[PDB]
């Protein structure tokens, strides 16, 4: 799990150097009116983005298993005036949402942190509508002059395999700005 006392590392405007937030989202299919789930919301860094992209009509559920991250992200939305965002306290494999409520699922740098992936994936489909798109973004499994140790992350290869076990269908796997990759998946 990410360390709560290092949270400022998640609220660093220099993260933009990894990839353009709305360029990537728009390309992965996030649209106005869509209800999006932000799994490891952390500091709520990408929240201003997701918020903007769904607009007045959409909604953003920002979850996180850690209470400190939840309250930090919350103060963030209020500080910035993000009215369509709902920050919630999550449990490892349980999302506090009713079935078929999400259109877009965004998982930024949080997949490799899941205790029990395929079990979390099942919980994910539940809250996910029959349609639903899954956008998973993470670090490459090599060595980089900017990201965490490789044994600490999955490689695009492993991830998309797990998704397969879980039943999710992967359609695209593209590099994301020199340090990360991204995966396009649709929930069945
Ligand atoms: C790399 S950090 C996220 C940083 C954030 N995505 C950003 O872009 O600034 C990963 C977050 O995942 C959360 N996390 C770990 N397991 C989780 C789970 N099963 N459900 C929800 N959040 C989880 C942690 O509390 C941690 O803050």
């Amino acid at each position: 799990k990410f360390d709560p006392s290092k949270i400022k590392k998640l609220d660093d405007p220099s993260r933009l150097e990894l990839f353009d937030p709305e360029k990537v989202l728009k390309e992965f299919g996030l649209k106005e009116g869509m209800t999006v789930l932000d799994v490891g919301t952390g500091a709520g860094f990408y929240l201003p983005y997701l918020s903007k992209m769904v607009g007045e009509k959409g909604k953003v559920y920002a979850i996180d298993v850690q209470e400190e991250m939840v309250n930090y992200a919350w103060e963030k939305v209020n500080k910035l005036g993000l009215k369509n965002v709902e920050v919630l306290k999550s449990e490892e494999n349980k999302i506090p949402l009713p079935d078929n409520t999400v259109d877009f699922i965004f998982m930024a740098f949080t997949f490799h942190e899941l205790s029990e992936p395929l079990k979390f994936l099942e919980e994910l489909k539940r809250v996910a509508k029959p349609f639903a798109y899954l956008a998973i973004i993470d670090w490459k499994k090599e060595e980089r002059d900017k990201g965490p140790p490789p044994e600490e992350v999955y490689s695009e290869w492993e991830v998309g395999l797990i998704l397969e076990d879980a039943g999710i269908r992967v359609g695209r796997v593209v590099e994301v700005g020199k340090y990360c990759f991204g995966v396009y998946a649709m929930i069945v």
